[PDB]
């Protein structure tokens, strides 16, 4: 089954910026999260399709996850990838997919909103507190983008 969730959220930077941010994460996220070591393309050109391998290490061992870029639409200023392999996936769980869509806010900022398709394989439900694992890394990595942004003012 596939099990959608929206959250709003918001941020002080405006949305061209945060959108160009979002397409230099595998640059911007090993930097910025401590447990992200690398990421690096198995396959495409970074493009939806593009397969990304990236290097974590969670509790010192590292561990490997894999990521597809969905989709990316500049008119709507949207991000979307999906895990499709590594220690989010349990056994009922296909792939889990984030997107991020910003809107102009007041003030210069953002309106975001954070999508988590669980997908599930049969009549399977997803797990509680995956979900909110899962929600916590979505926002987690949208902050590190922010983060990035408002610290370093001239590169966006
Ligand atoms: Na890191």
């Amino acid at each position: 089954g596939v099990f959608t969730f929206e959250d709003e959220i918001t941020s002080t930077v405006p949305p061209a910026k945060l959108y160009n941010a979002m397409k230099d994460a595998d640059s911007i996220t090993p930097k910025i999260i401590d447990d992200v070591k690398s990421v690096e393309i198995v396959e495409g050109n970074g493009g939806p399709g593009t397969i990304k391998k990236l290097t974590i290490v969670e509790d010192g061992e590292t561990k490997f996850i894999l990521h597809k870029v969905e989709s990316i639409d500049e008119a709507n200023y949207a991000y979307n990838y999906s895990v499709v392999g590594g220690v989010a996936l349990p056994p009922t769980a296909e792939k889990i997919t984030f997107e991020t869509k910003l809107v102009e806010g007041p003030n210069g900022g953002s309106i975001g909103k954070l999508t988590l398709k669980y997908h599930t394989k049969g009549d399977a439900k997803p797990d509680e507190e995956e979900l909110k694992k899962g929600k916590a890394k979505g926002e987690g990595l949208f902050r590190a983008i922010e983060g990035y942004v408002l610290a370093n003012p001239t590169q966006y």
